[PDB]
């Protein structure tokens, strides 16, 4: 009713790359011809023309995204987008994500001849990929600040403390100094900012000052991740401006955490464009919604993060088509579910894992990943510690560190306390993974 | 335990106003408890604690059979403007359809209703300008000067600068708002500069072919709020004195909140048109998860979108978004003098079945940007929107359609036009 192209080779478009390739999981309502569903599905990704037509009755086709290949009973639909249908900036000339989603998960995700359609992968030529922002920093910049080679600097360990909201300016400050003590990265957690109890500038003013203190105490260079997430661009520069004013002396140490799935793209381009060489930290928030695996209309989690290496993000949560992510964001040259991609300059976006990541299974994380340059936010290997927080991530550093160098964790953990207590913290984790740990460690 | 206070009564959370009440359709992974898990979701919506509590967001109801969980959260949970001090959407979205949106323990949980109490909704932004700030330019009473008809130009892209223009004035000449669709902008075929210089022109030509004012929503949407800013200055500048006849559009769901809010506090004198779209990834009834579409366009005017896309409770949505002491699936809302953000009304409404909408909605005071209500008419989409103009006209004038088929030729021909 217009649209499609199946004679066309995926790897042609790949080459004279004046076109975006999208790959989806879509099943039609049931009683409609697959190609009809997908020649359609691309009508609302392109020109529409919505019937047949020609605009000024000139060839408003060569704008037109045509399904380049489909596998009916594999629930698959690959569509090739000409680059021209993509919006750029006027005072700028750059690509913007805001057009790439409106184009591919906009009206798209509403059609009635579709049941679900899930994006599984994408391809961004040269042409187009390079009209985009890219991570301004990475972990590199954190390596700069902690005094680690900005090439295989490695893991930043944190903690999270509890609770997410509640402690006050000072009950807060201090919790954070105390963990500044057995790790290096502390986040204000997603919700955290200007609640009445505990205010932005009362509380940013004292974390500020608890880093003078920890970083002065220990004599290591502690990093913070302060949330400058707002509705208005002006309150995201202003939240963040005072942050780096108040931090004065130490704003190389300050990161900029934004709740970016729940904020949006202009909130992430404010932090990234108005605060270019500061790390802007994305907090995928109310995003299960879509990316989570048994919701079938998302952008899949892998598709989420690829999307954010393109747009300025320096960091993003997880790892642990979801072990590919970790490659899709760091390596410029790597295979996603269907399409290999070139980053041909663009700078990683960092994997910033979490959770029950422990000390006995850390080393396996770092082998099946291969790079140990992730940011590890702990509640797990941390509060799980039988010697609490403080020593919970100071057993974490150990675990990673054992690893670059080459020492078998049961005996690295044989030279220091933090890691020999990990083993007596986790069951048999220590029984699963670590052969008779009871004998060769202590007991 | 510290997250369930079932038996701690809704009417009273709801007469206190420092408790933001959320209703959701939650369902546990197999084996897993109900209330237990029901209170688990509150803890990762609010206070964790994990290993000063007057702060934990609490469950006060369950339905298990009807499979819902009710969560009631304190108001000193929500982040704010260090600046202005006004309430914000970002971290609201962060707690209610925040982290619980990616749980383990839960199969899915879609928000179905929410209640923003006055000691928190007052704090919010709310619309600056609505549909009466269209009225005043169309020159109608700016108190129910009702139906604003408009259009949708196709194709959606592949259109050159002279082309849009040509087609906006020839659709302006005919009937009043044109909308720049979701992908139109600074694209290389039709670059916003060389094209908005030309819409300006459209309009000024049109209004001297009409003696009536034209309205153009321009997709001032970008993902750097200065671009956003830049296009507005540029378009209200270029429109010279005709710059009141401009609606700013933010293709809205896919650009954020941060997008929504710059365009409303950079140009709060012009119409922030919330283009929804993408909504449906989360917002479809197939999606067991996210927020629902009732929630998305009311969250929308608290943040004050001037008008959103609402095209049919789906006038559950047209109440709770228009009015003042509205209701909705589970909670009854008070906007307390906070402004009416109008339903932009979509699709196939035809010249013939609209006063049945108008009657069935209790009002005509919304916007239409029709397809074939108009496209399928005889004198053209031309007469095709003069038909709807006039659909309205008759309607509200409290005189019936059929009788005005005759006094007025283009609607006559509408019935006539089409089965």
């Amino acid at each position: 009713s217009r649209y499609v192209n199946l004679a066309l080779k995926e790897e042609d478009l790949i080459a004279g790359g004046e076109h975006v390739l999208c790959a989806y999981i879509m099943k039609p309502k049931a009683g409609y011809g697959y190609v009809a569903t997908a020649a359609h599905f691309a009508a609302e990704s392109s020109t529409g023309t919505n019937v047949e037509v020609c605009t000024t009755d000139d060839f408003t086709r060569g704008v037109d995204a045509l399904v380049y290949e489909v596998d009916e009973a594999r629930e698959l639909t690959k569509i090739a987008y000409p680059v021209a249908l993509f919006d750029r900036n006027i005072t700028d000339g750059k690509a913007m994500i805001a057009s790439f989603l409106t184009l591919t998960m906009g009206n798209n995700q509403g059609m009635g001849d579709v049941e679900y359609a899930k994006m599984h992968d994408f391809y961004v030529p040269e042409a187009y990929r390079a009209l985009f922002d890219g991570p301004s920093v990475n972990i590199s910049a954190l390596w700069k600040v902690l005094g680690r080679p900005e090439v295989d600097g490695g893991l930043v360990v944190g903690t999270i403390i509890k609770p997410k909201l509640g402690l006050r300016p000072k009950p807060f400050a201090e919790a954070c100094h105390a963990f500044w003590l057995g790790g290096d990265f502390i986040k204000n957690n997603e919700p955290q900012g200007n609640q009445p109890f505990a205010p932005l500038r009362d509380t940013i003013a004292l974390v500020a000052d608890a880093m003078r203190r920890a970083q002065d105490e220990t004599g290591e260079a502690k990093l913070f991740s302060a949330n400058i997430t707002a509705d208005d661009p002006f309150e995201i520069i202003a939240r963040g401006e005072y942050v780096l004013e108040t931090f004065g002396e130490n704003a190389s140490h300050v990161a900029l955490l934004v709740d970016g799935y729940v904020a949006g793209a202009a909130a992430i381009t404010t932090a990234r464009r108005r605060f270019p060489d500061n790390f802007l930290h994305y907090h995928r928030a109310g995003h299960g919604a879509v990316t989570s695996p048994q919701s079938k209309r998302g952008y899949t989690a892998f598709v989420h993060c690829k999307m954010a290496r393109l747009q300025g993000a320096s960091g993003i949560h997880t790892g642990t088509s979801d072990r590919a992510i970790a490659y899709m964001l760091t390596q410029d040259e790597a295979q996603g579910p269907f399409y290999r991609q070139s980053w041909g300059g663009m700078k990683a976006c960092t994997p910033i894992i979490s959770g029950g990541m422990n000390a006995l299974r850390m080393p396996g994380f770092f082998e099946n990943l291969g790079n140990a340059n992730v940011i590890l936010t702990a509640g797990g290997g941390a509060f799980g510690h039988i010697d609490g927080p403080v020593a919970g991530a100071r057993s974490l550093r150990q675990a990673w560190q054992a690893w670059r160098d080459g020492v078998p964790v049961l005996d690295y953990a044989r030279e220091h306390k933090e890691l020999a207590r990990a083993f007596e913290s986790f069951p048999g984790d220590a029984d699963q993974i670590y052969p008779g740990w009871r004998k060769a460690l202590g007991v």
